């Protein structure tokens, strides 16, 4: 039950001891293997809140060595008649920042992680309203996009109470292109992104009904009705995308956003439920250029793209879809960096990656992975990670999904 | 209990009840998933359930469930198990045996062709020179002139497991790898173990780049043997490409018959060691794996170079636009000399339909995401967004270890 995984490229072999600090489930059986399924799984009781705090703050301790001393006892005393009374309990900052940063080290299914200490929290937990989002939001934006140099970083607003007072930002991230269905049959912009496009116009906002329309923030507070607001647009760094020998692709007019800010997510730390908590970093190129352009139900194209290039595209093992699917890479990548923003190669991530595993598992005993989502898109078994077996298994702090506000929220 | 899947491409869902027929166990628990994990002498006592399970199976097929044939042969079986400690199939539940074992293999994206199955009864086999006239046979029907057949020859059952057969070979047909004085391989590096072995048995190895492998075949557990497959049996296909006149000067080629010879059937409880069997290749197994792995033939840098790729940074994509063209190269290389070949995006379209089917007709089909999506190109094909679940159903294929390994040598 100390469990090992081999890379079959190099033989190296690591030993998992972290796993048996597992506390949630995989969704998998000895029966039957879910590694595939995108999604398995209201308020907390009095009850469930105090082992979950005990957990986590044991942790906290133990990583500034001061476990079992007269401050880890007299902090567990502390948040115990907290919880007691109130029914809850608050983060003091440091433990808040070390939740969110390990929340991020949890998170199995990001290959971004060897990164997971140098992340910025910024503390929202004042905020009170939708303008008061927006303004934290707006800083945040400012501060991660740091003209092109990215830095990653995190806002955290106040936790879930009730139920009933949830902040929430309801865009999926914080920066995204709008969509349209077109009156006859197709679809302008992102396909992704229609019916929170429609939501927002459905709302008030004014479409101007471009390719890349950048969607305006649809901010919760306390539980009521969320409000539109216009990020403005100094703060949203965007590069064109062009090809380093192709001319013709700069006549495409494809550009994308800088800063990839997912803001959906529930953070949770020690039995808290952080609702809203926007985090940002910087894009793996194949996030645009494979999914973002090249997934049939999103921009879908690799058809104009091999048409430029005159490629047979009469038959699939011509490859022109693999061979045009290339290009599109090369040039993303091509563009962010002609323009000094931030940017890794799947390449260079995925080794990055295997060189993380090797420091979690000398000094932490262990990283929890999720082959399916580390594996890059493209180019699979050219990269280190598709040799790595891997373990995956659920630990806490971590990054949870929840459900879409507008299926929830009591209009 | 009923289980869906999700196509996140398509938004098809299917419902799987074949699960409940899962028997053996897949390593995962309910706090750790060992999806990513490459691998995760029977008495008469657990004999007769596994031979009743399969023969309920076989009767329910061809739909006498409780008749009268069901009940004798279930009688019939029950006695020679008692009586002998082992039993024989029949003609008829061998070859459904032998089908199923691969319409269950659940990391076979190529299991549309399942029930196109020409099964080989090498049961009265008793000596390596049958073995390798058998084995010829297969190859000779399997080849075809390059219209390939999917076959599988069943040599005789694990008995005490002191008089095994094995096939030593991993392939039947599979290049020899030479490890230089100087750190350098020659030929397949996968192989060197085996050419190693192979050598010491007497074999007289050319030592070049492509040199067919004997055949180290071992029957009734005796010492294994060495034959030599008659070159107008091995079918082989220079590797060129449709617009780089310069590739055909690497000096490639491969064997057109992929035949895994290492693996073991297992039916109603009975072990067959020996079992080899063989399809078709999907172009990515040559053309991504045996080319471009690192511990492979590598010669990813030698095409980069040729083509004149910026080889400095791995940001230029070099090694993504080198894999696509040698994956180019040796389909139009097998399709210009008529020797079957499917690419990944018909190959991965296939098994959607596949799959589909098997959920309206058979309530199921097992399958593992990190094994059926393929290793270049993975979120291009319809099997990236599909949502599958993995168990283990019975007849199946199994893994066992080398023989080299257990043997013991008569001398
Ligand atoms: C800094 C550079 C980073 C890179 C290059 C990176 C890369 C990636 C990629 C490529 C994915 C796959 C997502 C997809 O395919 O849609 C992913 C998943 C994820 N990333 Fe990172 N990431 C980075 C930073 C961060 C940060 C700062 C956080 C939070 C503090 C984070 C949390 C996550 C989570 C939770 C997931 C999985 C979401 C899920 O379970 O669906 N990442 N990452
Ligand atoms: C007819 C065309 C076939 C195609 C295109 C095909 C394709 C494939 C591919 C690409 C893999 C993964 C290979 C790898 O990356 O190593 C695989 C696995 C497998 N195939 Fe098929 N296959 C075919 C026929 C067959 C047949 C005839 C059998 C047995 C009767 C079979 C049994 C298996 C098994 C057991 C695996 C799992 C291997 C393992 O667990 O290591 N396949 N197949
Ligand atoms: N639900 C739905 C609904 C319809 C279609 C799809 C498409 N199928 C999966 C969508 O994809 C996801 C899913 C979940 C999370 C996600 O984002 C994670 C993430 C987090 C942080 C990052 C930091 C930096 C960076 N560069 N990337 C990051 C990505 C994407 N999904
Ligand atoms: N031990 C070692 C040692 C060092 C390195 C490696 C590298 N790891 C090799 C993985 O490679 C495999 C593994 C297992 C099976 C396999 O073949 C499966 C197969 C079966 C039937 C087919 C029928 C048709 C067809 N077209 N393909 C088939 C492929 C390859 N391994
Ligand atoms: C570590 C990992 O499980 C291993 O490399 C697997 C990944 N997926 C694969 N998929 C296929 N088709 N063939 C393989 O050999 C592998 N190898
Ligand atoms: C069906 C499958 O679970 C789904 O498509 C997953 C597969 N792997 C992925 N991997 C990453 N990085 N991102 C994804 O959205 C997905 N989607
Ligand atoms: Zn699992």
């Amino acid at each position: 039950r100390f469990l090992k995984v081999k890379n079959w490229e190099t033989d190296v072999v690591l030993t998992d001891t972290l796993h048996l600090k597992s506390t949630l489930e995989t969704g998998c059986t000895e029966h039957i293997c879910m590694g595939s399924i995108m999604l398995p799984s209201d308020v907390r009781t009095k009850d469930q809140l105090f082992p979950l705090a005990k957990e986590f703050l044991d942790q906290y301790y133990s990583s500034i060595k001061r476990f079992g001393s007269k401050a880890h006892m007299d902090r567990l005393e502390e948040v115990n008649k907290e919880i007691e009374s109130t029914s809850t309990y608050q983060l003091k900052d440091t433990e808040l920042i070390y939740g969110a940063k390990h929340a991020w080290r949890n998170a199995s299914r990001c290959v971004g992680r060897i990164q997971w200490s140098k992340l910025q929290v910024f503390d929202a937990r004042d905020c009170t309203t939708a303008h008061g989002m927006f303004n934290y939001i707006c800083n945040h934006v400012k501060y991660a996009t740091n003209k092109g140099n990215l830095r990653s970083a995190i806002t955290i607003f106040p936790q879930r109470t009730d139920g009933k007072h949830d902040f929430r930002v309801w865009n999926s991230q914080l920066i995204r292109y709008a969509g349209y269905k077109q009156p006859d049959g197709s679809t302008l912009g992102d396909p992704a992104n229609v019916q929170f496009t429609e939501i927002c116009i459905q709302q008030g906002w004014k479409a101007p009904r471009g390719r890349f329309d950048v969607l305006p923030l649809l901010l919760q507070a306390n539980g009521n009705d969320p409000e539109l607001f216009q990020i403005p647009p100094e703060l949203v760094l965007e590069v064109p995308i062009r090809h380093p020998k192709f001319d013709w692709f700069k006549d495409l007019g494809l550009k994308w956003y800088g800063l990839p800010a997912v803001s959906n997510m529930l953070l949770e730390i020690g039995g808290l439920e952080f609702s809203a908590c926007p985090f940002s970093g910087w894009y793996m190129g194949t996030e645009i250029g494979v999914r973002d352009y090249c997934d049939n139900s999103r921009y879908n194209i690799l058809e104009e793209v091999a048409k430029k290039m005159d490629l047979d595209m009469r038959k699939t093992s011509s490859l022109w879809k693999d061979q045009a699917l290339v290009e599109i890479n090369i040039a993303v990548l091509y563009s962010f960096q002609s323009d000094k923003v931030t940017i890794v190669d799947h390449h260079s991530a995925t080794e990055s990656f295997i060189k993380h595993m090797e420091n979690e598992y000398r000094c932490r005993g262990g990283c929890p992975a999720d082959w399916v989502w580390i594996v890059p898109p493209m180019s699979g078994s050219i990269t280190p990670v598709f040799h790595q077996e891997m373990l995956n298994y659920r630990l806490t702090p971590s990054f949870e999904y929840q459900p879409d506000p507008w299926n929830t929220h009591v209009w």
